[PDB]
C-alpha cells in the first residue's frame, strides 16, 4: 500500500533521530560502564536497545508503505561528565518528544492512524520512561549532591 | 443490633480521619517515586492500603451497629518536601492515635467492648509500625543528614 | 515535562472524580456484603479497586507533568436499596465517561497525546466494563424481577 | 469425482442454510450476553461453532465433488426476547431438519452413499443436540415460568 | 448508552463487510485444501478466524450501543486460481482498509472514541497483516514464478 | 449366522479387489521408495496398511456369515512412472468405489444392513482419503509441472 | 593506560565501518522480511547483531585506551534486489577483511598485542562466518538459478 508521500517522509525524519537516539545511548552507556557506574551502563543499554526497537517499527512501517527508508543517523552529541551525559540524553529525548507530537498531528491530518498509532506508542516511552528517569536522575544530584548519586550508581 | 450513637458518631469520626490518612500516603508515596525515592514509594504505598484495611473495618463496624457511615475524608495536607512530608505524616498519626485513645476510652463507658478491640488494634498499628517508623526516619535524617538519607531510598 | 495547565486542571477534575467513585463502590460495596449479597459485594470490591487505579494513573500523570494533584474527592451520592444503589453508580459512571470524552477532545486540542491516551483507556472501561454491567443488572430486575435477582446474588 | 449435478445443487441448499443458521446463532449469543444472560450465551456460541462445522463439512464435500459453493447465507430472523429467540431458533432447526431428511432420500436415490452418511451425522445432531435443547428451554419456560427460567440462565 | 446514529449505522457497515471478509476466506482456504496447497489453507483458515472476531467486537460493540446488527453479509467474490484468490482478498482488504478508515474518521467527529478505538485496532490488523501478507504473496510470485510458489504452499 | 448368498459373493468380489489394491500400493510405494521419493512411499505405505485392513474387514465378516473367503488377489496394473503410478491407482480406486457403492444398494436390497454399514465405511475412505489425494497429486503436477512436484517428494 | 594515537585512530576508522556494517544489514535484513524471503531476515538480522557486537568491542576498547569513540557511521549502500544485496554486503565485508588486516599490522608494529587480538577474532568472524555466508548465496544462485533460490529462502 503507497503511504502518503509527507507521511513516509516525516516517518524517515524520526527514523533518523531513533537511529542517532540509539547510537547516543551506546556512547553514553558505555563510557559510564568504563567509569565504574555499572547500574547507569545498564540503565542506558537497555535504552539503546528500546531506541533500536523503536527505530525497527518505523523502518518497517515505512518499507509497509513502500517507502524507502533513510539509515544515515542525525548528529549525536555526546557529554564529557555524568551530569552533561544526562541533560545531553534528556536535550534529545525532548527533541524525541517534539517530533513525535508533530507527527501525530500529521498522520491524523492524513488519515494514516496506524502510523499515528507506532507514534503514539513511541511518544508514550519517551514521556514516561525515557525522560522522565533522565529528569529524575537530575533531580536526585539537586537532593542529595553528585558525589552521592554517584555513588548510588556504582 | 442497634449501636450506641455516640458510638457510632465516634467512629465515623476515625472513618473520615483514616479515609484521609490513606489519601495522605496515595499522594505523599506517588511524590516519592516522582523524585526517584523507591523505597518511600513502597513503604507509603503499604500504608496506603493499611489505612484502607482500617477504614475498611470502622465502616463494616458501622454498618454491623445499623449506622450510616461517613466517606467524605478530612482534610489532608501535603508537604512538599521529603521532611515536610515525613512531619506531616507524623502529624496525621499523631493525631489518629489521640483520637483513638479517645475513641477506646469511649467504647469502655458505653460498653461497646467490641469496638474498643477494633480501635485497640488500630492504635497499636499508629504507634508501633506508623508513627515509629515515621520518627525514626527523622532520627535518621538527623543522625546522618538529609543527604545521606535521601539516598539510602533509592 | 510542564505540561499544558488546562489539561493539568482538566486531569485534577477527572481525578477527584475518580477518587469519588472509588468512595461510593467503597461504600455500596460494603454495604452489599452487610445485607448478605457476596456477589454483589465482590463484584463493587473490585470496581473500588480499578477506580484506585484509575486514580492513581491520573495522579502519577499530573506529577509527571509537574502538575500538583488535587486529593478531596468529589461528593458522593449512595443509595439506600439494590435498585437504588445500581442507579446511582451508573449515573455517576455516566457522568464519568462524559467527562472522559470532554478530556480527551482537549488532550487533542493542546496536543497532549499520551494524556488522551490514558483518558480513552479509561473511557474503555467506563464504558464496556462499569456502565455495561450496572445496565445489565438493572435489565436484569426488569425482566425476571428484583426478588429473583436479588437471590441470584447471595 | 463428479457428484451428481442434484445433489451438489441440494448439498449447496443445505450449506445456505447452515450458513444462515451459523449467523442466527451469532447474533442471538451476543443478545443474550449483552442482556446478561451468560449461560444462554455459552450454548448458542457453541451451536455457532458446531453449525460453522456443519458448514464445513458440507462446503468441502461439494469441493471434492468438483461443485461450486454457495456461500451467500439464507436470510435470517432473530428474535426480541428470549422466548422469540428460542422459538426462532426452533423453527429454523425444524427447518434444517426436513431439509436434511430430505436429502438423505435424494442421496440415496442417486447412491450418493458418502453425501448421505454426512447428512444423517447432521440430522442427528439436529435432532438430538440441538432442536431438543430448545424445546427443553421453552418446557422449562412453561413450567417454572419465564422469570425463573431467565434467573437460571445468569 | 445509546450511542451516536450515524455511528452505529457505520459500524453496521463495517459489520457486512467483515462478515463477509470471514466467508470469502472461509471458501477460498477450503479451495487451496482441495488443492492440496495446505500452506495456503492453514494461512487462510487463520484469516477466517480473525474476521470473524474483527465481526464479533463490531457485533458487540453495536449492541452496546443499543443498536441492531446488520447479519446479511456483503457480497463476496472468490476467485478461481490462485493468483486470482490472492487479488481477490486482497481488493477485499483494501476496499476495508479504506472503510475503516473513513470509520475512524467519523467516529472521531462524533465523538465516540472507544469506537475509534475499536476500528484502529482492526485497521492496523487489516493493514499490518491481513494485506501485507497477501502483498507478500503476490511478490513471492512475481520472483520466483508461480510454480515455484505453488511449490512452496504445499 | 447364514448370510444372504448374493451377499457373500459380493463381498468376496470386494474383497480379491482389496487384496489386489493392497498388493499395487506394495510394489508402487516400494518403487517410490527405490528411486527416492519418500513421501510417496511413506504414504502408499500406509495406504497398503489400510486396504489389509479394509481386506481383513470384509473376510471377518464373510467368515461371520458363515461362507468361505476368495483369497486370489485381482490382477494388478502397475505404473512405470510417478504419473502413471498415480494414475494407475486413481483408476483402481475409481473402480473400488463403483463396486462399493453397488455392493451398498445390493445389501439394502437383501436386508444385510451391517454389511451395507461396513461397505459405507470403506466407501468413505475411497472417497475422502485414497482417491482424492491421488486427484490432488495429479492436479498439483499439472499446477507446478511434474519437476517441482517430484521435488516435493523427496 | 593511553593507547598509541595512531592505533586508537586505527580502531575509531574500524568503529565507523562496523558502525555502518550494522545499519546496512538492519535494512536489508527488514527488506528481505518486507518481500516475504523469511530465511534472509533471519540471517542478516543475526549478522545486525554480531556487527554491533563487534563495534562494541571496538568502542570500548577505543575507552579503555583514554581515547574517544567517533559514533558516526560510514556510509552504506543497500542494494535493491535481493542478489544486488548480497554483492553490496559481500563488498563490504571485503572492504571490512582488508581494513582489518591492515589494522592487525599496525597493532603488530606498535606492539599493541591485545588490540590486535580483538581484530583478529573480528576478522576471523569476517572471513569465515560473514563472507564466506554471502559467497556461498551467490554462488547457490548461479548453480540453481535464481527464482529456485528465492523459493529456498521463504
Ligand atoms: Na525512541
Ligand atoms: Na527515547
Ligand atoms: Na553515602
Ligand atoms: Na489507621
Ligand atoms: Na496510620
Ligand atoms: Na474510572
Ligand atoms: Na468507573
Ligand atoms: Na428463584
Ligand atoms: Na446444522
Ligand atoms: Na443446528
Ligand atoms: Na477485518
Ligand atoms: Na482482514
Ligand atoms: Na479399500
Ligand atoms: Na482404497
Ligand atoms: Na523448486
Ligand atoms: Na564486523
Ligand atoms: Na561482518
Amino acid at each position: 500500500m503507497q503511504g502518503h508521500p509527507e507521511v513516509i517522509d516525516y516517518l524517515n525524519t524520526l527514523l533518523t533521530g531513533e537511529l542517532a537516539a540509539r547510537d547516543q545511548y551506546f556512547i553514553h552507556s558505555r563510557m559510564y560502564e568504563d567509569w565504574g557506574f555499572s547500574k547507569l551502563y545498564e540503565r542506558l543499554n537497555h535504552e539503546m536497545e528500546e531506541e533500536t526497537q523503536h527505530a525497527d517499527a518505523l523502518l518497517r512501517r515505512i518499507l509497509l508503505l513502500e517507502g524507502t527508508p533513510r539509515m544515515r543517523p542525525d548528529d549525536i552529541h555526546p557529554g564529557t561528565t555524568v551530569p552533561e551525559m544526562l541533560e545531553a540524553d534528556l536535550k534529545l529525548e525532548r527533541h524525541v518528544r517534539a517530533a513525535l507530537a508533530k507527527g501525530i498531528a500529521l498522520c491524523e491530518q492524513h488519515k494514516d492512524f496506524v502510523s499515528r498509532d507506532i507514534l503514539k506508542a513511541q511518544l508514550a516511552d519517551t514521556e514516561e520512561d525515557h525522560a522522565y528517569w533522565l529528569e529524575q536522575q537530575l533531580g536526585l544530584i539537586a537532593r542529595m549532591g553528585l558525589e552521592n548519586y554517584l555513588q548510588s550508581q556504582i
